[PDB]
């Protein structure tokens, strides 16, 4: 063989010994070392004792604080939360899972894992066009002063959650399905079997169109245009150079936010891509292991970027903890 083809999962390892199990009934302690199992296990819960206060006191500095309820307040508030779920949801049981060295919990398990992680990403890149849209109409204004009401913002951030269920939703019905990839104890999208009952090859080509390509896409479009009025339409377009500085602040941020996805989510897709083409070339229980549990940060990053380059927030961020002020 290269992998063992089941009913609800796909191996990267040969049943010619006979010595594959399924990730729902025992141990994959034949896939790598008994040490290594542990080494996700132990990254899993940093990223668990990590997440949970970074995220949660985000989450709250700004339910407190009151100046706090701008455009990006809110995005960055988003993550906020949909950061907790991958933790509470994805987090514990994607660990707890690689100690057992396999799903204990049944399939009713690798959904949350999948799902809530699948979910995270999709929340991110989405928060993220609204955020690019947000300053291609605020850095080089399109017509006149409708200027964003807290109330647009609602309407983005409501946005992200729905067009990010549109994504993660469906596998869960089975259009497709949540299977155990690399070392079975990450489940992403069935890239895997060519299986008909779910249409699969339909819906992973769907999600990457339309919560990848075209996500990006709105994102590129507004990428360069971060570049035209942080010059000439600036020089000309008379702004006082005082906000020529707080909003030229908020687009570095913004662009390395971008960065910063492309650099953490890339590698995964690098692999998902690679399987459904080349689907039954032979690989590694490695192969997609690493992409997947470091692509996994993205539920930590975020509101930490914003601590390191977003002054304001920073500031109230110290007086909370601090109790009244620094
Ligand atoms: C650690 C396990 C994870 C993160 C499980 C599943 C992840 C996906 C199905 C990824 C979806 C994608 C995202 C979130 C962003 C880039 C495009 C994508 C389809 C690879
Ligand atoms: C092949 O793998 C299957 C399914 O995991 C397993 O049930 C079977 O015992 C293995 N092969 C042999 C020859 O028994």
């Amino acid at each position: 063989m290269c992998g063992t083809e089941g009913p609800n999962f796909y191996v990267p390892f040969s049943n010619k010994t006979g010595v594959v199990r399924s990730p729902f009934e025992a141990p994959q302690y034949y896939l790598a070392e008994p040490w290594q199992f542990s080494m996700l296990a132990a990254y899993m819960f940093l990223l668990i004792m990590l997440g949970f206060p970074i995220n949660f006191l985000t989450l709250y500095v700004t339910v407190q604080h009151k100046k706090l309820r701008t455009p990006l307040n809110y995005i960055l508030l988003n993550l906020a939360v949909a950061d907790l779920f991958m933790v509470f949801g994805g987090f514990t049981t994607t660990l707890y899972t690689s100690l057992h060295g396999y799903f204990v919990f049944g399939p009713t398990g690798c959904n949350l894992e999948g799902f809530f992680a699948t979910l995270g990403g999709e929340i991110a890149l989405w928060s993220l066009v609204v955020l690019a849209i947000e300053r291609y109409v605020v850095v080089c204004k399109p017509m006149s002063n409708f200027r964003f009401g807290e109330n647009h913002a609602i309407m983005g951030v409501a946005f992200t959650w729905v067009m990010a269920l549109a994504c993660a939703a469906p596998p869960l019905v089975g259009w497709s399905r949540y299977i155990p990839e690399g070392m079975q104890c990450s489940c992403g999208i069935d890239y895997y079997t060519p299986h008909e009952e779910t249409n699969n090859e339909s819906f992973v080509i769907y999600m990457f169109v339309v919560h990848f390509i075209i996500p990006l896409i709105v994102i590129f479009f507004c990428y360069g245009q971060l570049v035209f009025t942080v010059k000439e339409a600036a020089a000309q377009q008379q702004e006082s150079a005082t906000t020529q500085k707080a909003e030229k602040e908020v687009t570095r941020m913004v662009i390395i936010m971008v960065i910063a996805f492309l650099i953490c989510w890339l590698p995964y897709a690098g692999v998902a891509f690679y399987i459904f083409t080349h689907q039954g070339s032979c690989f590694g229980p490695i192969f997609m292991t690493i992409p997947a549990f470091f692509a996994k940060t993205s539920a930590v990053y975020n509101p930490v970027i914003y601590i390191m380059m977003n002054k304001q927030f920073r500031n109230c961020m110290v007086t909370t903890l601090c109790c009244g002020k620094n």
